[PDB]
């Protein structure tokens, strides 16, 4: 039992090498696209009342606003090129909530694509500071949805990275398991034999 201890843990060893080698690379990734998207969501939870219920009232919308704006509600499902469906979409409190809530990999890439095609006729129209002097409100909004994306297509890169990763880590502490029950009997015996 004292040769199988060691047998099973070189190959626990070099297994969290490559588990490490990987994350770090994973981690590197998530710090190349992410500090950027959670920056944007901690301004989302920034922005204030007066900001946006002040511009859902206007008569009219600014093409910025209009621009960087309708495109959001084809990402949150009531894809709709109308200013009074983002008025009544955008009118709802439940809304504060749902401003920190949408996620990455929920993004189709048709409306990934759509959505670039759409950058490239608002290319000039899309840059943060240039969008905040339409409305305090707006700039955080930015620079939101170009994280969001830029994790997309990118994250698929890491879903094969990830579920490897997945695979790794549930073996190595499967096989943990299965190696502490070897030292276990191991010591039941040096005490049993004492």
């Amino acid at each position: 039992q004292k040769t199988e201890l060691e047998r099973l843990k070189h190959r626990i060893a070099e297994e969290v090498v490559k588990i490490e080698e990987r994350k770090n690379k994973i981690d590197d990734e998530l710090k190349e696209v992410q500090p950027l998207v959670n920056e944007a969501k901690l301004a989302v939870g920034n922005i204030k009342p007066e900001s946006l219920s002040e511009i859902r009232s206007l008569r009219m919308p600014p093409d910025v606003i209009r621009d960087i704006l309708e495109g959001v509600l084809r990402l949150m499902g009531i894809f709709d090129t109308s200013w009074v469906s983002m008025k009544s979409f955008l009118a709802k409190r439940g809304v504060r909530e749902d401003i920190a809530t949408f996620d990455a990999r929920n993004i189709s890439k048709e409306i990934r694509e759509s959505v670039e095609e759409l950058l490239f006729k608002n290319k000039g129209s899309f840059d943060p500071k240039n969008a905040k002097r339409a409305s305090t409100a707006a700039a955080p909004l930015a620079a939101w949805v170009k994280a969001n994306i830029q994790y997309s297509h990118v994250l698929e890169r890491i879903h094969p990275l990830e579920t490897e990763q997945a695979g790794l880590e549930s073996n190595l502490k499967k096989t943990e398991d299965r190696k502490r029950k070897l030292e276990e009997l191991l010591n039941s015996v040096g005490q049993k034999v004492s």
